């Protein structure tokens, strides 16, 4: 039904492709993924779960043994809009637009108790329109997330949240608010926060700077499956060190999704009221297509 125009890029589960609709003309992202079908009873429920910040799933297509994702397409990423800003970077007013603009789509995939779990620049997608999108909403509870792709490349831990790094088995929301931190942070200082290249690479990346966590800042951490009274006990840094020149409102709501309890950390929604919104506005980024 549709002819492959160009690769997209390799998924965590397969391939992605720029297509055209071979009837009607239409260009959409055509994600190749047998499957067992608790995958397709989740991913079907996927194609109701709409909002201006999550890419649309226009179809699912079971066949011949594989699965078809069919998705409207976005020109450009924000891991090649950050590349392509290397040299003078993102512009405030657009970082805020687009952490703005992502809140939204947490909040509303939060509200329908749906997570991502694997939020990450290669994932979040944008137009010409101002806008950006998240893409892969709701994939990992359908087949899990794996140590490597499809094609054996290395599934980022960058932004990983502890919890899940500890081995806790049930997590919740906040592990979406915590990956955007990153990523958010990442945005302001063109330089991953925590570019771990291992699983306690990236844990102890994340004690370096926040601090070693312990019963006083995370209530039962010491508890949790993968948690060792033997890790070196760092002291936390400053915010003001980790991401200038972000403002003192940038900074607290860094601060507040980057708290170590999942209980305490901020909500999507409470994240929107921020005062760091105040004067948020939607201008356009420059975009070479
Ligand atoms: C499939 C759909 C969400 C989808 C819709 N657009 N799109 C883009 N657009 C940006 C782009 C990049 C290169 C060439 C042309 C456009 C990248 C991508 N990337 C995949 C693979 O890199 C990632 O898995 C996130 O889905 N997945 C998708």
């Amino acid at each position: 039904n549709f002819q492959k125009v160009e690769k997209i890029g390799e998924g965590t589960y397969g391939v992605v492709y720029k297509a055209r609709n071979k009837l009607t003309g239409e260009v959409v992202a055509l994600k190749k993924i047998g499957v067992p079908s608790t995958a397709i009873r989740e991913i079907s429920l996927l194609k109701e779960l709409n909002h201006p910040n999550i890419v649309k799933l226009l179809d699912v297509i079971h066949t011949e043994n594989k699965l078809y994702l069919v998705f409207e397409f976005l020109h450009q990423d924000l891991k090649k809009f950050m590349d392509a800003s290397a040299l003078t970077g993102i512009p405030l007013p657009l970082i805020k637009s687009y952490l703005f603009q992502l809140l939204q789509g947490l909040a509303f995939c939060h509200s329908h108790r749906v997570l991502h779990r694997d939020l990450k620049p290669q994932n979040l997608l944008i137009n010409t329109e101002g806008a950006i999108k998240l893409a892969d909403f709701g994939l990992a509870r359908a087949f899990g997330v794996p140590v490597r792709t499809y094609t054996h490349e290395v599934v980022t831990l960058w932004y990983r949240a502890p919890e899940i790094l500890l081995g806790c088995k049930y997590y919740s929301t906040a592990v979406d608010i915590w990956s955007l931190g990153c990523i958010f942070a990442e945005m302001v200082t063109r330089r991953a926060l925590f570019p771990g290249d291992s699983e306690i690479d990236q844990l102890f990346r994340i004690f370096r700077t926040l601090g070693t966590p312990d019963e006083v800042v995370w209530p039962g951490v010491t508890s949790m499956p993968d948690y060792k009274p033997s890790f070196p006990k760092w002291a936390r840094q400053d915010f003001s060190k980790v991401v200038p020149p972000l403002d003192e409102d940038g900074r607290s709501l860094l601060s507040q999704m980057l708290h170590y309890d999942p209980n305490k950390r901020i909500s999507a929604k409470a994240a929107l009221a921020h005062p760091f919104f105040q004067d948020v506005t939607k201008p356009v980024p420059h975009l070479r297509l």
